[PDB]
């Protein structure tokens, strides 16, 4: 078997490689980069995004997270407190001000340090999950606003016809703005862009051994999981990487800088943080290998986490007991 280890791979596509995306995917996965839950692609040095990201301060951000931390540096919470909106520009400004703006450090690895000793002690305020796309419209490779959408895929392998869209989200960041650890809705694919800024550093657990990080979970956060069979998907907590190796959870690190591509892979669980101002832009995609994944994915069981419009068809069709149980619920 390929990647036993279950790495983190890094892919170095070249132009004529990066013209059809599912053949490519599908070529990581041969070479065993799903077994880590995430990898890394490098766009070809000829590709571009767009041509300049010197026009984007207008975009709004309607409603700026406030990520409010309780509980220890190594296993706590954090909820998410509704800011005033304010442009991308202002923002910036924001992120870049004495109160936000990432401290002096060495290297990547002092950022990580100061990361997990300090993290709950500031509320960084994150510009998360706003409907749109910075990619040109004339870039046809890894447009992650022209991928073929998740529906179509359904269709394609299984001859399902549902309701339901599938377009990426930007993330305006800033340091030590924070995801928390969560697999994918469905536990779909994502891929994320990062189009400008600081980097973004990501925490990823093996697929085949998810189930250990949530066996923690529950013992880590033990009124949750009385409260709910499947609390990781309010996608609120946290847990260091020194907890995680206290508790021989195999898990796997690794930097993400302006220009490249992630990939998570279906039930890849992932965490991480922002290193300073930056923007993102990420979307989840299917394949075929997926399908097995989205029907036998795990559900929050007490209503606190969100369900999109076009996840219901994906539960509905793929999870019937669990769809008609939550409905009369
Ligand atoms: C939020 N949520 C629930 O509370 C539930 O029972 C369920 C089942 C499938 C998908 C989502 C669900
Ligand atoms: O970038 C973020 O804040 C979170 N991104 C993801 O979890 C993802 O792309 O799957
Ligand atoms: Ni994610
Ligand atoms: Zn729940």
């Amino acid at each position: 078997a390929q990647n036993p280890n279950c790495n983190i791979m890094i892919f170095h596509p070249t132009k004529e490689e990066f013209n059809d995306f599912d053949k490519y995917i599908a070529y990581m996965e041969s070479q065993g980069a799903h077994r880590a839950g995430l990898a890394k692609i490098i766009p070809p040095k000829e590709w571009k995004a767009r041509e300049t990201y010197d026009n984007i301060s207008e975009i709004l951000i309607a409603t700026p997270l406030q990520q409010v931390a309780s509980g220890r540096a190594g296993v706590f919470t954090q909820y998410h407190k509704k800011k005033k909106a304010m442009t991308v520009g202002e923002y910036r400004h924001l992120a870049n001000s004495k109160k936000y703006q990432t401290p002096p450090h060495q290297n990547f690895e002092d950022l990580e340090r100061k990361y997990w000793k300090n993290r709950i002690y500031n509320s960084p305020i994150y510009g998360a999950d706003i409907s749109g796309s910075l990619f040109d419209e004339n870039t046809k490779q890894w447009n992650l606003g022209h991928l073929g959408t998740i529906q179509d895929l359904l269709e394609k392998e299984c001859g399902v016809v549902i309701e339901g869209v599938n377009t990426p989200y930007l993330y305006f960041g800033m340091w030590k703005t924070t995801f928390a650890w969560h697999t994918e809705d469905m536990d779909l694919y994502s891929i994320n862009y990062l189009h400008l800024g600081e980097p973004k550093t990501w925490y990823v657990v093996p697929p085949e051994h998810g189930q250990r990080l949530e066996r923690l979970a529950r013992e880590l956060f033990p009124g949750s999981s009385r409260g709910c069979g499947a609390f990781l998907r309010h996608k609120v907590a946290l847990i260091s990487p020194t907890v995680l190796k206290e508790n021989g959870i195999p898990f796997n690190r690794i930097t993400q800088e302006a220009g490249e591509f992630m990939v998570t892979f279906p039930y890849g669980y992932h965490a991480g943080f922002n290193h300073g101002f930056n923007c993102a832009e990420a979307i989840n995609f299917a394949t075929p290998r997926w399908i097995d994944y989205g029907k036998m994915a795990s559900q929050c069981s007490c209503g606190e986490a969100r369900v999109t419009f076009s996840m219901d068809a994906f539960v509905r069709i793929l999870q019937p007991e669990r769809y008609d149980l939550w409905k009369r619920g």
